[PDB]
This record gives structure tokens, C-alpha cells and sequence, in this order.
């Protein structure tokens, strides 16, 4: 159809990639995947509750934290209900449902409707106690009043979805290599499964010219019979300069046949990019390799005491502890005992000889008896280990996804970014993981909003994964509904225009620069910029017109744009603007990953009734070295506080921060609350930052709210171009009533909090190791090694008892006290 063609054009603009373009493909896998994803999409669409989908309530099944219960008076929660120019306060029980609150309202005021958060598209609806709404917990945590408006539920009609419409050994011939413009060169051909090399062959070395020919059959030791599903033929050019991969068994279970001309990826003169089955779209300047294939469908005891102790010891070790040949042999030999231990699963499946058909068969038999795994309690860390680069088997990965099905929405949000990144480790485009993400996104608008942005971030800048991610995004967009499609259209339009202004102002650069920014912004406000758009990092908020007067260029070497918008919602309780920073020059995909780990650390701390007052601000990567950042209100740089007496001259003073805090507090009650908040937030960042190895920062990259909340910024800056374990300078110590080498009640509180927080993190060692490992593999190329990944295991002091771990961290605090201002001074000189 022609309007079908118009609909596809609309999707193409939202995706930032054309899924119907068949020029960078040597098979129909992506087209097969598009068709394959129709069923799961349609099944999820057919399953959803129109009213609940439209209202997307944001809820949790987790207990109300101890620190939140203490904020509730006499089992009473106050809710202010608005109707027009007047409002009405109502007392409520924490166990009260919004339905019961609504009937409580009509009763109190007598002599079809829905509760919506004032100024936000957030609804307090469904069969859930109010204490279980995320917004209520947000308000309870931050000392804010819960303000609601009584309004009409959104019409589910707005979410309408458009009507859909061999015993021979394996061998490969290396014909030659070609590159248009330019040593000795050879080609290495590996058969890989789960990052491990099953077999390797190489060509003879030849002079490196624009065309190099071999016409050689490379015969492997592996029989065609033994090639596992998901095995890659990895082809590399050494002088490592270039690489490319080819799936040996295709998406239809057929062995690859015939002629291939593969455009290779160049190494920037391990990482997830090195695993891609995509070929380089640049046919003009890339190196190509020409190959030929020619060769089909797919083919009780009792452990003794000591051996059991040995096996149990292997299972107890961390995910990074290497398995010896003996360890693997024990795991495999006593696999029926290993199966009784869910924690053994990653080690056991690493003991599988994936290049032996009979062994893979024995593994499939083993997993048919999955009673222990199925009955076991969901362990996200354990599940995530089975979805990394180490596992290429469909069945193994699928049992990990099976376990994820039990996660509630709030938990899917906590792990969404890293589950999207895990799609990079999947051998085929259509996978259980990709289907899982599609379903959870279509089931919940909040998950779907973030899935859009996370996918779009990779489609905009990854040539390695854009094709796979674009087919997943199209599948989601074909089921989200028209209201969501309209919303995304507006967001994309705004961000594309603001990205233009960001780069334009970047080319220039003063009073001249600010004048030019304001002229470019009026021009946008004139005939391009739509009336409003949902804030990508906070979709409950809608931004309206630019407040031109408040817009400026930041005084940094990356001269980012500081933009302010009016809120588009009339029901908002304040005339406070929405502040957004637009920056070019840093890879914000790295900031996204750090900020998500910080949120995970906060959830861990919550499990142990600890609130460390972190501030993981909104951040979204929109394209190559470009994106948006949430401006935290009433915040200033530690360096700026130092600068405002004395300079500009590295002359750091101890009392300045405490002075600033006192100046910003309207009363002494508020000042004491600010000092308490500083102690907790300083503790939170010292612990978090140390564990992630990002602790040693210049003061210019640490901020504080007038309310005493410390927080680190600019994570991509350090991770892009990567002594003291963390920042605990004499100014921070003075706020805590400490100087030099003495102690105080606040500093003792700080040390106690640090230890508790550090020990709480250590209870989730394996989860933090997997998350850290995946972050480096998918987000920070050039920070791989195994040595880099091992940092977190040293920081988390694995193999130490709690008392030794406590001493270790207290010693780290002392290192900071010994160094004083020395490190900050060297950061200042390194100008
Ligand atoms: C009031 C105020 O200044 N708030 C504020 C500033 N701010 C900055 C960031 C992060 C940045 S700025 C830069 O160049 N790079 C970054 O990563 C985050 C929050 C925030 N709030």
C-alpha cells in the first residue's frame, strides 16, 4: 500500500535507520527476524489491559524501607487533592488503595475519576497500597507533600495500534583480500563458540599490497558433525588490523554455502564489537575478504566426601577465578551433583566441550532435568552471568531468560540498560532475550520509553549493532500505539534541532557567543520547535517553550549548552523551569552505565535499610559523542566554592565549604540537616566511586546542593582518558568537625556509614562483578584486558572476612587524610 509506505517512512525517521535497506546483507536473517518478531509483538498487544496500559502506574512489591517508615507519624500519610483553584488535604493509611482514598474523598466532601500527580503524567491507580507507589516513596524520601489532581483517565483509544500487514572435516577457501589504498600480512581463521577457540588455521604470510591472493583451502580439525549452533567463523588480518565474523550455522539451521565477499572492521590503531556478525557498511574504503565454502540440517553414582568438598570449593569461588583443566573435568564428571547447585551453572557450562556433538547432546539431556534451577530463587547476578560473552548456546541462554520472566517492572527498569547491552552477546538477531525486552516494553509505557532511547542511542552510533537494534526497535514501534508514536516524533524532532545548535555553537567560540546562541534559539522558537515534548530522561515531565533569557553556553572546553524550558503542564505547583544540558565531545554512553550502577547500589543499600543520598541524575546519549544531561537545581561545583576565595590560584582553604553551607541554610535547623546529608552523601560517593575505580577526581567534577547533597559528575570525561582512592579532602573533613589527625562525632558517623555500606556491597559481590565486566565490554572499549575487569574483585576484597574488609576501607580513609590537598593541587597543575 501507499499509506503503508508512508507509515514505514515515519518509522524510519524515528529509528534513525532504514530496516528495509538490503544492501549491507549476505542473507535474509534481518528480514526473517522482522517477520519472526510479529508473533511475540501481537501476543503481547493482545494481552494488555487498555486502562492499565494507558495509565502506566509506577509501583513496587518491595517493603517500605525502615528510613521511610520513620517519616510516617501515626500510621498517617497526607494527600492534597486539587480540583480547581482550591484543594483539600486528606489523612490516609499506608495500606489504603487509591480506590479507597477516592471513596474517602467523596465522603469527607459531600455537604469515573482518577488521581493524577500535579504537573506530571503519573497516575496513582490500581489495586496497590499508596505506600507502594514510587511517587509516594519519592515524596516520603525527599520531604515533599503528595499533591494530586482529580481528573479524567486518558482515553485508551489514543493507544490504537495500526492494523498489521557428515564425518568430513570442515574447510574454508581464502581467495584473497582487497583494500583500495595503503609490511607482511596473513589471514587467521578461527572457529569460535562462547569466546573460546574450538579450532584455528592460518594462511602463509605475503607482502601487504592493495590486493593479496592465496586461493588456499584451510582445513580444520573439527568435523562438520561437531560444529555447534552459534559457532562463528572469525576471520582476522594480522601484520591485528582487521576482523569480520560469519555464522557457520544460519538462522534456519543450515550450514553456510558458497561465495562470500565480506567488508571487514578495522581495529582502532575483550570488546563486544569484536563479536558482531554485521559487515562494515562502508564498501568504498574498507578492507574486504573473499572466501568460498563448500562441504545441511542439524544432528546414579555417589560423590565421595573429599571430591564433594573440592567441587563445593570450586562452586564457592568468584566469577573471575579461572577454571583449571582438573576443575572443568570434576564439574563435568559429577555434572548431576553440580546441577543441584544453581550457583555452579556458569562454571558447569564453561566445562562443556561445545565442539563435541555427543557432549552437547549430554548437556541437552542434563538440562531436561531442570527442577532445581526452576524452583530456585531468582538471582539476577547468576542469571546475568549466563547472558555474557562466555555462553553462545541457545538453550543455556534461554534458561537465564526464563528466570528473568519473574522480575517485576520496577526491577526490569533497574536492569534494562544492561539487558539491552547484553543483546550484543547474542549469536542470532532473534533471541529469547530480544523477545523478552520487546514484551516488557510493550507491556509497560515507562519500560517502552526507556527501551526506545536505549535502542536509539546504539542505532545512532554503532555500525556493529545498528542493524540488529533497528529491527528490535521497529518491532516495538509497531505495537506501542499511536499516542506513543506521536510522543517519540516530537522528542526526536526537538533533540535533532538542539543537537544542531550544540554543534553550531561548538564551531564558534564571550558576549558574542551568548548573543549568537540567543539568535539561533529565537529562530528555532519561530518555525521549527514543536509546542511541547516529553523529557527523555524523565518522561512524566513535559517541557514547553524555551526560556531564552536563561539559556547560556557553559564555561568549559566542551562548551555545552545550558537550556531552560517552561513546564507545559498547567497543574504544576511551581513556575520552576526544566533545565537540560546539551553536550558534544564526551561519550555519554559511559555516563549512562555508571549512573545505572549507582542506582543498583542504592537498591542494595535499601535492602539493608541504608539511605546513602546518591544523586544519579538523568543522562541520555543521543548520538556520536553527543547527548543530554539533567540539571540538578541549587547545585555548585566544589572548585567554584573554593574559587570564590581564593581563586583561580590553587589556594585551597579548609573552612570554605562549611561557610558556604551555613550561608545557604535559612535557619540553623536546616543547616544541621544539610551537615547530616553531607555526611551520608560523602559516604555514599566515597564507597561507590572506590568500588568502580573512579574515585580520584578533580574538584571541578564534584558538586553539592545547597541542601548538603554531594554528587560526582562527568563520568565519560575520566573513563574516556583512563594517587588517591577517593576524594575526602580537608574541606569535607571540616564540615564533619574534624581537622588534621583528630576525630569527631560526625567523622565517626562517616566511618561507621562507610563500613556498613561497603560491607552491604560485598554481600552482592558476584552481581557487581558481572555488571562491571559487562559495562567495560559493551561501553568502554580500551578498558578491557582482564586486568581492567579484575579491579572490582580487588576493590571488593574477595577472600577477606568482614573485620579485614572493615580495616581495609578504614585504611583507605586514612590514605586520603595523609594526602590532604596534595592530589587536588596536582590536578590543578595538570591544567
Ligand atoms: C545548578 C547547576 O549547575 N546544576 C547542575 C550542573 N550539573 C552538571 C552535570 C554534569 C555535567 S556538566 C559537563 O560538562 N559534564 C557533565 O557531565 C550534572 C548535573 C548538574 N546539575
Amino acid at each position: 500500500s501507499e499509506e503503508s509506505q508512508a507509515f514505514q517512512r515515519q518509522l524510519t525517521a524515528l529509528i534513525g535507520y532504514d530496516v528495509t535497506d538490503v544492501s549491507n546483507v549476505h542473507d535474509d536473517e534481518l528480514e526473517f527476524t522482522r517477520r519472526g518478531l510479529v508473533t511475540p509483538r501481537m501476543a503481547e498487544v493482545a494481552s494488555r489491559d487498555p486502562k492499565l496500559y494507558a495509565m502506566h502506574p509506577w509501583v513496587t512489591s518491595k517493603p517500605l524501607p525502615e528510613y521511610l517508615w520513620k517519616k510516617i507519624a501515626n500510621n498517617c500519610i497526607f494527600i492534597v487533592i486539587h480540583r480547581s483553584t482550591t484543594s483539600q488535604t486528606i489523612k490516609v493509611s499506608p495500606d489504603d488503595t487509591p480506590g479507597a482514598i477516592l471513596q474517602s474523598f467523596f465522603t469527607k466532601m459531600a455537604k469515573d475519576f482518577v488521581l493524577r500527580v500535579c504537573g506530571r503524567d503519573e497516575y496513582l491507580v490500581g489495586e496497590t497500597p499508596i505506600k507502594n507507589f514510587q511517587w509516594v516513596r519519592h515524596c516520603l524520601k525527599n520531604g515533599e507533600e503528595i499533591h494530586v489532581v482529580l481528573d479524567t483517565p486518558p482515553d485508551p483509544a489514543l493507544d490504537e495500534v495500526r492494523k498489521e500487514e557428515c564425518d568430513r572435516k570442515f574447510r574454508v577457501k581464502i581467495r584473497g583480500i582487497d583494500i583500495p589504498v595503503l609490511l607482511t600480512v596473513f589471514v587467521e581463521a578461527n572457529i569460535q563458540h562462547g569466546q573460546q577457540v574450538l579450532c584455528q588455521r592460518r594462511t602463509s604470510p605475503k607482502p601487504f599490497t592493495e590486493e593479496v591472493l592465496w586461493n588456499v583451502w584451510l582445513e580444520f580439525s573439527i568435523k562438520i558433525k561437531d560444529l555447534p549452533k552459534g559457532a562463528l567463523l572469525n576471520l582476522q588480518i594480522y601484520c591485528l588490523l582487521y576482523y569480520v565474523n560469519l555464522l557457520l550455522i544460519d538462522h534456519r539451521f543450515l550450514l553456510r554455502r558458497g561465495e562470500y565477499v565480506l567488508h571487514m572492521w578495522q581495529i582502532s590503531g575483550f570488546n563486544a564489537d569484536k563479536l558482531t556478525s554485521a559487515t562494515n557498511p562502508d564498501k568504498e574504503n574498507s578492507m574486504s575478504i573473499s572466501i568460498l565454502l563448500d562441504n545441511h540440517p542439524i544432528a546414579r553414582a555417589e560423590m565421595p566426601n573429599q571430591l564433594r568438598k573440592q567441587l563445593e570449593a570450586i562452586i564457592a569461588t568468584d566469577p573471575l577465578n579461572p577454571l583449571t583443566a582438573e576443575d572443568k573435568e570434576l564439574l563435568w564428571h559429577f555434572r548431576y551433583e553440580s546441577l543441584k547447585h544453581p550457583k555452579a551453572y556458569p562454571k558447569l557450562f564453561s566445562s562443556v566441550k561445545w565442539g563435541q556433538q555427543e557432549i552437547v547432546a549430554k548437556t541437552y539431556q542434563l538440562l531436561a532435568r531442570r527442577e532445581v534451577w526452576d524452583q530456585s530463587a531468582l538471582d539476577v547476578g547468576l542469571t546475568m552471568q549466563l547472558l555474557d560473552c562466555n555462553f553462545s548456546d541457545e538453550n543455556v541462554r534461554a534458561i537465564a531468560v526464563q528466570k528473568l520472566e519473574s522480575l517485576e517492572d520496577d526491577d526490569v527498569l533497574h536492569y534494562l540498560l544492561q539487558l539491552v547491552q547484553a543483546v550484543k552477546f547474542e549469536p542470532y538477531h532473534d533471541s529469547a532475550l530480544a523477545r523478552f525486552l520487546l514484551k516488557r516494553g510493550l507491556r509497560n509505557k515507562r519500560i517502552g520509553h526507556f527501551l526506545f532511547w536505549f535502542l536509539r542511542s546504539e542505532i545512532a552510533q554503532s555500525r556493529h549493532y545498528q542493524q540488529r537494534f533497528a529491527v528490535i526497535l521497529e518491532a516495538y514501534l509497531r505495537g506501542c500505539g499511536t499516542a506513543m508514536l506521536h510522543d517519540f516524533t516530537q522528542q526526536v524532532q526537538v533533540i535533532e534541532m538542539l543537537q544542531k545548535v550544540t554543534l553550531d555553537i561548538k564551531s564558534l567560540s564571550s558576549s558574542q557567543v551568548i548573543s549568537q546562541l540567543k539568535q539561533k534559539l529565537e529562530n528555532l522558537q519561530n518555525s521549527q520547535l514543536p509546542e511541547s515534548f516529553r523529557v527523555p530522561y524523565d518522561p512524566g515531565l513535559k517541557a514547553g517553550a524555551l526560556a531564552i533569557e536563561k539559556c547560556k553556553v557553559m564555561a568549559s572546553k566542551k562548551k555545552p549548552l545550558w537550556l531552560e524550558f517552561k513546564c507545559a503542564d498547567p497543574t504544576a505547583l511551581s513556575n520552576e523551569t526544566i533545565g537540560i544540558i546539551f553536550k558534544h565531545g564526551d561519550d555519554l554512553r559511559q555516563d549512562m552505565l555508571i549512573l545505572q550502577i549507582l542506582r543498583i547500589m542504592e537498591s542494595i543499600w535499601e535492602t539493608e535499610s541504608l539511605d546513602l543520598c546518591l544523586l544519579p541524575y538523568g543522562c541520555i546519549s543521543t548520538g556520536d559523542k553527543i547527548g543530554m544531561i539533567e540539571i540538578v537545581k541549587d547545585a555548585t561545583t566544589i572548585a567554584k566554592i573554593q574559587q570564590s576565595t581564593v581563586g583561580n590560584t590553587g589556594a585551597f582553604k579548609d573552612e570554605v565549604l562549611n561557610h558556604w553551607l551555613k550561608e545557604k541554610s535559612p535557619t540553623e535547623e536546616k543547616f544541621q540537616a544539610a551537615v547530616e546529608r553531607f555526611v551520608y552523601s560523602c559516604a555514599g560517593y566515597c564507597v561507590a566511586t572506590f568500588v568502580l575505580g573512579i574515585g580520584d577526581r578533580h574538584n571541578d567534577n564534584i558538586m553539592i546542593t545547597e541542601t548538603g547533597n554531594l554528587f560526582h559528575i562527568d563520568f565519560g570525561h575520566i573513563l574516556g582518558n583512563y594517587r588517591v582512592p577517593f576524594v575526602l579532602t580537608p574541606d569535607f573533613l571540616f564540615v564533619m568537625g574534624t581537622s588534621g589527625k583528630k576525630t569527631s562525632p560526625h567523622f565517626q558517623k562517616f566511618q561507621d556509614i562507610c563500613v556498613k555500606a561497603y560491607l552491604a556491597l560485598r554481600h552482592h559481590t558476584n552481581l557487581l562483578i558481572i555488571l562491571f565486566s559487562m559495562m567495560l565490554m559493551t561501553g568502554m572499549p580500551q578498558l578491557t584486558s582482564k586486568e581492567d575487569i579484575e579491579y572490582i574483585r580487588d576493590a571488593l576484597t574477595v577472600g577477606k572476612n568482614e573485620e579485614d574488609a572493615k580495616k581495609y576501607f578504614l585504611d583507605q580513609i586514612e590514605v586520603c587524610r595523609d594526602k590532604g590537598w596534595t592530589v587536588q593541587f596536582n590536578w590543578f597543575l595538570h591544567l
